[PDB]
DNA sequence: GAGACGGGCAACC
DNA sequence: ATAACGGTTGCCCGTCTC
């Protein structure tokens, strides 16, 4: 049996164990069937392939799982694809993982007390769940979370809690300075706990130093419900008469092995532990043998070792060779700790650790409940609000289906205690609009008619209906035979004479809300970039500075860092590894923290009768003390079910067509959404007079948000969607895994369904399985599990078959991985017509509008020469193909729409000195003047400088357009190769006050 | 050696 | 071409310029 790092040449035979941490499956022309594994022992690494001899053997060949362990016997042979060594097996026996076992008597067990998870920043490896389930696993009778400096477990670490029935110690390890040594920090209770999310807020925020820190005093102060150990090798005491220790309820002590960096020799270590247990029998503190665990196994070491390296001598831990911090046994502990005699041995291993977690209550670092903000007026208010704005639009009384929309809709809203976050969301758009920025609705929330008539969304959830802007007189459509107002053909009021007004897109409100109201959602707008941190403000003022918080983000190691370090590390130590090996490192290190950051635009709203402290510690992202807002220390997904968010979000859509009207002087809401022309472009390149030929496409969405992309474009040159309503499911099937490709698609090929009878949206499974017959709050609860990519429980396919929903239907189902709501279908699908209307009717408007707010990538000098040239570039990126980096495709997106550009008759003017703006391309007759920015290098800061100093006094010499302009050599070389300095002189022979 | 700038990446909707 | 979910904010860090 060879341990796999032995395993260096070619050779005929060995037998080797290992985790087999991938397995796929693949078929041969043959008939054969071959496996893939590779495994790891973790010594090293290898692939392992087989080669099936019969069926029996194919199907056990499906049966191997990442997970299980494996005994091979095989040859080793030069893969020469694969590029490396590689076991070709005839023997495999799955095998007992035979892992470390906790030896101890039941009851007699360890309790350890000072544990770092993967959120201990770039220095520990194993996931919590992991070492709670080893715990559980080794009969432990609790566990200790104490992170370096934070608390970001704690979440992680309750579920795992919860479902393994592990009782979990929420602690803290913490940097004190007096007024820079570490202590371990135990909650016992609530009192402690919330004094823990304290002293991490302010560590984070009032006495950040270069590391989270925490004067004594302010332990002190916020001392209640902890218990606090002396803790590390860089602690207070263990770093030594007296007076010091008698401050700590217990006193830590770690196996002689770990404290191995310095100090004499092991035999001091071991003296200085003596004496530490000399001085708690003295005291009367108890002295606690602690682990100091960063990892789970004595061979996961070695990720700790990567990243720590990755780090370089900017950390200089790197300066001495890592201790063994792994998870050890009760049995192992009393090993290390043999030489103070058994008793002791037992005394500070079992008796003591279990003592301290005896003091320790049941804690719930995360609610249950969500809790709802208070303003006074608001129930009241939103619901005159939208009666005043319904009657406006639909009459006095009210037609029954609206009356009856409304009443529903509110005592809902009203009853969870939305009412307050629907109105702030109103000011919200209110103000933006006053401040001359049109905001784009998105999300759930235009399920909801009465967020209709509070203009939250411009989303119309009724049926589909005329109604006449004078006379109000209303027709409605039930029969369902008609998709979205919008499809009706132009009318007038039988009534008035009047031109009637079109809407209503039939969408339930309970994908919104649910039935329960145990949903909690959101509200969401699109904003313009430029505009959200304004709107961000606006919610300070609205709820006070402390009541709102932005929601914070944690940045682990991905795959790609991973591997990353991983390689680096290799190199800097001469090692070659297998692709096996590195594959198997890089797995090991993703996962752990790595900095901090923030959630792209919730604000988390703190109810007034509570405090952010019951919820999650608050801090600054990244640590930047001079950032505006202040972030919650957990992040959004863990406190979810608790507070209510406002993703307030930057977007472009509201941005272009913004733009669009103020150089059109067109009112968007006025555009119409059934102006074929228009509406052609998503199935042909007819309305913008060129040839499918001309521009390397044969639909016309070339830039359209969504549609414009290659796969998108497929799928319309495929659909050929015409009316609203048709858009509206192809948004749906457009977005997300397993959605079209291998799901809809083949349904509508194998003719097992039509177009219109494929899932496109989540509404229509709950809508559909209404109909079959099921019970509405099961088809909610079956929709929300679809769309989540959470497939379906044997239940709901029980409850689905019981009631004839057919089985190509639930199979659908099991494959979606992600998927819309209709209201953001129609949202998006809105602000997509609104701009094709442009691309259409006002083509310069359109690219001036989108080069100036979409793109940041271009070729600048292929797009002035023109059709020809950008071809060039485009057909060079194409030969590129998945092997595309991702710049390049950014550039290729926004040269794709330059070709078109030109193709429709216009072009590109060269920068000019005179005529170029800042960050935005101008109309110049036929052509776009490119601003400044778009020079590569050229950001902008100096772009805005260029002008200002221009406004300022025209530039008399190219020097002095450097120096005024703030230009670097580089820059100012860019402009004299292309001509653009070329009427100025170098330099000014006089220069003047 | 501090400050633009752009790439590469992670979180998120 | 293949297969293909689209689009947004924000942080780190190497690079290139004084
Ligand atoms: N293309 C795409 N769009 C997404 C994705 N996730 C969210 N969005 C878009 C569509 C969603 O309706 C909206 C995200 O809103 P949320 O994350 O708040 O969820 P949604 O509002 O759909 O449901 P909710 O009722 O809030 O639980 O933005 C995604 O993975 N891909
Ligand atoms: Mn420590
Ligand atoms: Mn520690
Ligand atoms: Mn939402
Ligand atoms: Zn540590
Ligand atoms: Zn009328």
């Amino acid at each position: 049996v060879r341990r796999l790092e032995t395993i260096v040449e070619e050779e005929r035979r060995v037998v080797v164990q290992g985790y087999v941490f991938d397995a796929e499956v693949s078929e041969l022309k043959s008939g054969r069937t071959l496996l893939t594994m590779k495994i790891t022992d973790y010594t090293n690494s290898i692939l392992v392939k087989m080669f099936s001899r019969d069926k029996e053997d194919a199907e056990l060949m499906s049966g191997v799982k990442k997970g299980m362990w494996v005994k091979v016997r095989g040859s080793v042979q030069n893969d020469t694809f694969v590029r490396d060594l590689v076991i070709i097996a005839n023997d495999l026996n799955e095998i007992a993982a035979n892992e470390r076992q906790d030896t101890a008597p039941e009851g007699e067990k360890r309790v350890e007390l000072h544990l770092h998870t993967p959120m201990s920043q770039m220095d520990a490896v194993t996931s919590v769940t992991k070492l709670i389930e080893q715990a559980k696993k080794w009969g432990h009778p609790a566990i200790a979370v104490t992170d370096h400096a934070v608390v970001q477990s704690f979440p992680e670490a309750y579920s795992a809690a919860k479902k393994h029935g592990m009782k979990v110690i929420y602690g803290l390890e913490a940097n004190i300075v007096d007024d820079p040594f570490h202590v371990t920090l135990l909650a016992q209770n609530e009192t402690g706990l919330k004094n823990l999310f304290k002293l991490v807020s302010l560590s984070h925020i009032q006495y950040f130093h270069r590391v989270p820190r925490i004067p004594r005093s302010v332990l002190v102060k916020h001392r209640d419900g902890l218990l606090v150990g002396s803790g590390c090798d860089k602690g207070e005491l263990f770093d030594n008469v007296e007076d010091i220790a008698r401050f700590y309820d217990f006193l830590e002590v770690h196996p002689p092995d770990v404290y191995k960096p310095l100090v004499k020799d092991e035999e001091m270590i071991k003296n200085i532990i003596r004496s530490i247990v000399a001085l708690g029998e003295k005291l009367d503190i108890p002295v606690v043998a602690t682990g100091n665990v960063h990892y789970l196994n004595p061979e996961d070491k070695i990720y700790r070792k990567i990243l720590i390296h990755s780090q370089g001598g900017a950390n200089p831990l790197n300066r001495h060779e890592l201790p063994d911090v792994y998870f050890r046994t009760t049995n192992e502990m009393l090993d290390c700790f043999s030489f103070l005699g058994p008793e002791k041995a037992k005394e500070i291993v079992v008796d003591n650790t279990q003592k301290i977690a005896s003091l320790i209550g049941d804690v719930k670092p995360i609610k249950d409940e969500l809790y709802t903000p208070r303003i006074e007026g608001a129930d009241e208010e939103i619901r005159e609000m939208s009666y005043r704005r319904a009657k406006e639009i639909y009459g006095d009384p009210l037609p029954k289906l609206v009356e009856e929309r409304l009443e529903k809709e509110l005592k809902s809203i009203i009853g969870h205690g939305f009412a307050v976050i629907y109105l702030i969301s109103h000011k919200l758009v209110k103000k933006s609009l006053d401040d001359g920025y049109l905001v784009g609705s998105r999300g759930s929330v235009g399920s909801s008619f009465v967020a209709t008539m509070t203009e939250i969304t411009e989303v119309n959830p009724l049926p589909p209906h005329y109604v006449c802007p004078n006379c109000k007189h209303s027709e409605f459509f039930n029969d369902g035979s008609v998709g979205s107002g919008f499809d009706l053909p132009d009318k007038n009021c039988p009534r008035c004479g009047t031109k009637y007004k079109k809407d209503g897109h039939d969408i339930p409100f309970e994908t919104f809300l649910g039935f329960k109201g145990d949903k909690v959602p959101d509200i969401d707008l699109n904003f313009s970039g430029e505009y959200q941190p304004r709107a961000h403000n606006y919610t300070k003022v609205l709820f006070g500075e402390d009541n709102v918080y932005r929601a914070g983000t944690i940045g682990t190691v991905a795959d790609k860092t991973a591997y990353g370090f991983v390689k680096a590390y290799a190199s800097d130590h001469n090692l070659e590894l297998r692709g096996a090996e590195i594959d198997r490192l890089a797995a090991g290190c993703t996962g752990v923290k790595r900095t901090t950051g923030q959630h792209p635009g919730g604000i988390i709203v703190v109810p007034d009768y509570m405090e952010i402290y019951d919820f999650t510690p608050i801090q600054y992202p990244a640590d930047d003390t001079s950032s505006e807002w202040r972030t919650t220390h957990f992040d959004f997904h863990s406190i979810h079910d608790n507070l209510l968010k406002l993703d307030i979000l930057g977007h472009d859509d509201p941005t272009v067509i913004r733009m669009l009207q103020d150089l059109s002087g067109i009112d968007p809401k006025t555009i119409p959404t059934d102006d074929p022309d228009v509406m052609g472009i998503f199935s042909s390149t007819e309305p913008l007079g060129v040839t499918p030929e001309q521009i390397m496409c044969n639909v016309g969405t070339i830039g359209i948000p969504e549609f414009g992309t290659r796969f998108v474009r497929q799928m319309l040159e495929e659909t050929r969607p015409k009316t609203f309503s048709e858009l509206v499911q192809i948004s749906g099937l457009s977005h997300g895994t397993d959605v079209w490709l291998g799901n809809a698609q083949e349904l509508i090929q194998n003719g097992t369904c039509t177009l219109s009878e494929v899932i496109g949206c989540r509404d229509d499974i709950m809508v559909y399985l209404i109909y079959r017959g099921l019970e509405p709050s099961l088809a909610f609860k079956i929709m929300e599990s679809v769309r989540k990519g959470k497939g379906l429980t044997p239940e709901f396919e029980a409850e689905m078959r019981k009631h004839d929903v057919p089985e190509w239907y639930i199979d659908s189902c099991k494959k979606i991985k992600y998927m819309f709501p209709k209201a953001h279908a129609a949202a998006y699908v809105l602000m997509a017509v609104r701009i094709a209307y442009f691309k259409v009717h006002h083509p310069l408007l359109y690219y001036a509008s989108y080069f100036t707010v979409r793109a940041e990538d271009f070729d600048l000098d292929a797009m002035i020469k023109g059709s020809a040239a950008i071809r060039k570039r485009i057909e060079e990126i194409n030969a590129k193909g998945i092997q595309a980096t991702a710049k390049e495709k950014s550039l290729l997106t926004v040269l794709e729409v330059a070709l078109e550009m030109c193709e429709r008759g216009f072009s590109f003017k060269n920068i000019d000195l005179y005529r170029s703006q800042a960050t935005e391309f101008v109309i110049d007759g036929n052509s776009l003047i490119p601003p400044f920015n778009a020079i590569p290098g050229l950001g902008t800061n100096v772009a805005q400088a260029i002008v200002r100093a221009r406004e300022e006094g025209e530039f008399l010499s190219k020097e002095d357009l450097q120096q005024r302009g703030k230009l670097s050599k580089t820059l100012l070389e860019y402009l004299e190769s292309r001509g653009c300095l070329d009427s100025l002189p170098d330099h000014n022979q006089l220069s003047l006050f």
